[PDB]
């Protein structure tokens, strides 16, 4: 069962933390989304392995939008 952790909030990419093929843990942060006036890591929903790596530093994510894909 793949799952998809998407943007809970819009907001700026500001750092990648992982690499495709990492193992993660729950709670993990992914990436630091900029939003809020605040740094937001965003984080894995569970244990697993990063499939898909959806978005790039620098770019605007709004709310719903794929960030990762979970293996």
């Amino acid at each position: 069962m793949e799952n998809v952790v998407s943007a809970p909030m819009p907001g700026k990419v500001l750092r990648v933390l992982v690499r495709v093929g990492d193992r993660v843990r729950v709670g993990q942060g992914l990436l630091v989304l900029e939003a809020m006036k605040m740094e937001n890591e965003i984080p894995s929903p569970r244990d697993g392995v990063v499939k898909r790596i959806l978005v790039k530093e620098g770019e605007y994510v709004d709310t719903g939008q794929p960030l990762i894909e979970l293996g």
